[PDB]
């Protein structure tokens, strides 16, 4: 579907997209190739849906956290710049776009949130979150407020949640160990909800409202990234960019992003995109053009980062970055974020308590790994006749009981529905690893095309088991794990909210309990 002889680029609407379009023009000048820059809404959700069908842009810009998902689904070209080009960027930026040992995007700029304050209202900004309520009472007596920032996107609230011990995935990354509902995270989120309760903040505040309030001098502080600074310059607010406040004596820990540019695997213009990015964008003049539209942060390109490093707003961005953590790029980042977005919104609005919101968030963040664990073990033990000896790990009680439940219910389905299982198995002609990939697409669609309950879920998994037995029979045992990942993937993507609403696999256990 993608058109040859041209470049289509997607980038978020808070970045310097007119600036990018000028770098575009310059590429056209030399090559005769038109460059179109677009900034559609929800482009990070839209890219994977459209790229899957071989559609979408040639180039997508986003922070690096999303790109492992994209690579895992096969949606990105492996980029292989030569050593001379690699040496022009900071190795840590290349690290942020490395997935399964392969480079999967070009890094552009490092982004962290800072505290932005209005110096005419607050000559000295607060060192602690704890002093903010009193500061707010003080500012409200003069018709102003202390702080406003986007409470609709968990990226802005995370530095506080993480300050006293909240984490996504532990310290490689242990995907088994999630810290979304530990006491640290509870305390950070509770402090936020109290802010709202006591009228220091409003749960409906979003990007635009916080931006408008700060940029007209109604609120003394916001929380935002470098991209925001241009609009504040335009507004004549006398602002500073500084270190985020501490919570319970500990630094606020923002999740640091590396703005990154990946090339669509379905693109017929890969040499053009590589040439654009390496030799027009990632140059002193290319990045300047973008930075002057909307500041990029600390750019990946060493030569231009040296000029920008002198700016104290960059120094403050790097100081907040140093106290935070580089985002993981693992495929589960998307589910983590979706879960935490929901938890913050619901806690803030009062729809759930902090305990309920973060419990649900934890379940959602663990859902993939846990489902895979159960599903994978079932298919393998069914195929070989023997259980996996290794420990279940964290949430092991749930996993173990789900597996025992599934053994009872799934064996019953296979036994009672042998005929049809044999029938559809026999129809499909599973002989190789290629034919197994085919199978998924069918299961993918047969599952998705129907209602939602545990019987249909058991049925999907049991058929998986039935196929697994076959695959061992014909010495294709290597294909069982990919079958399990595939089944798990349809299950947790299409059924996420229903699964969370059931208390995940504890609900499966209860529903089929004798
Ligand atoms: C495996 C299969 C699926 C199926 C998939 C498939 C096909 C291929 C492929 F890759 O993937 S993925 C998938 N995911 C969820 N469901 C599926 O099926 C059920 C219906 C069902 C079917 C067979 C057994 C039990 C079935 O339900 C039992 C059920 C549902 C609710 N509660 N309980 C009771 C319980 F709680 F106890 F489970 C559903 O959609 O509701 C499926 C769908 C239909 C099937 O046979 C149709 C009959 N042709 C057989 C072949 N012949 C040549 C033509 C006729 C067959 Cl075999
Ligand atoms: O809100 C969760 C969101 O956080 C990050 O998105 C940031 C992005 O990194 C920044 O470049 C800037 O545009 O603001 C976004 C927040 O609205 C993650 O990168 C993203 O994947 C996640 O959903």
């Amino acid at each position: 579907k993608i058109e040859e002889g041209k470049l289509v680029i997607w980038i978020n609407g808070d970045k310097g997209y007119n600036g990018l379009a000028e770098v575009g023009k310059k590429f056209e000048k030399d090559t005769g190739i038109k460059v179109t820059v677009e900034h559609p809404d929800k482009l990070e959700e839209k890219f994977p849906q459209v790229a899957a069908t071989g559609d979408g842009p040639d180039i997508i810009f986003w922070a690096h956290d999303r790109f492992g998902g994209y690579a895992q689904s096969g949606l990105l070209a492996e980029i292989t710049p030569d050593k001379a080009f690699q040496d022009k960027l900071y190795p840590f930026t290349w690290d942020a776009v490395r997935y399964n040992g392969k480079l999967i995007a070009y890094p552009i700029a490092v982004e962290a949130l800072s505290l932005i304050y209005n110096k005419d209202l607050l000559p000295n900004p607060p060192k602690t979150w704890e002093e903010i309520p009193a500061l707010d009472k003080e500012l409200k007596a003069k018709g102003k407020s202390a702080l406003m920032f986007n409470l609709q996107e968990p990226y802005f609230t995370w530095p506080l949640i993480a300050a006293d011990g909240g984490y996504a995935f532990k310290y490689k990354y242990d995907i088994k160990d999630v810290g979304v509902d530990n006491a640290g995270a509870k305390a950070g989120l509770t402090f936020l909800v109290d802010l709202i309760k006591n009228k220091h903040m409003n749960a409906d505040t979003d990007y635009s409202i916080a931006e408008a309030a700060f940029n007209k001098g109604e609120t003394a502080m916001t929380i935002n990234g470098p991209w925001a600074w241009s609009n504040i310059d335009t507004s004549a607010v006398n602002y500073g960019v500084t270190v985020l406040p501490t919570f319970k004596g500990q630094p606020s820990k923002p999740f640091v992003g590396v703005l990154s540019a990946g090339i669509n695997a379905a693109s017929p213009n890969k040499e053009l995109a590589k040439e654009f990015l390496e030799n027009y964008l990632l140059t002193d003049e290319g990045l300047e053009a973008v930075n002057k539209d909307k500041p990029l942060g600390a750019v990946a390109l060493k030569s231009y980062e040296e000029e920008l490093a002198k700016d104290p707003r960059i120094a403050a961005t790097m100081e907040n970055a140093q106290k935070g953590e580089i985002m993981p790029n693992i495929p589960q980042m998307s589910a983590f974020w979706y879960a935490v977005r929901t938890a913050v919104i619901n806690a803030a609005s009062g729809r759930q308590t902090v305990d309920e919101a973060l419990k649900d968030a934890q379940t959602g963040s663990e859902l993939y790994r846990q489902s895979l664990e159960i599903i994978s073990r079932y298919l393998r033990e069914q195929a070989t006749g023997a259980a996996d000896t290794a420990p279940m790990g964290a949430s092991g009680a749930t996993s173990r009981k789900a597996l025992e439940t599934l053994r009872r219910v799934g064996d019953g389905v296979q036994r009672n529905h042998e005929t049809a299982f044999q029938g559809m198995l026999r129809k499909l002609d599973i002989k190789n690893e290629d034919d197994v990939k085919s199978l998924s697409r069918v299961m993918i669609h047969v599952f998705s095309d129907g209602v939602t309950n545990w019987g249909r879920i058991v049925t999907l998994i049991s058929f998986g088991a039935f196929v697994a037995k076959h695959l061992k029979t014909i010495n294709q045992e290597s294909c069982i794990e990919p079958l399990a990942e595939s089944i798990t993937d349809v299950l947790v993507r299409t059924k996420r909210d229903w699964l969370v609403k059931q208390r995940g696999w504890d609900g499966f256990v209860e529903f089929f309990h004798v």
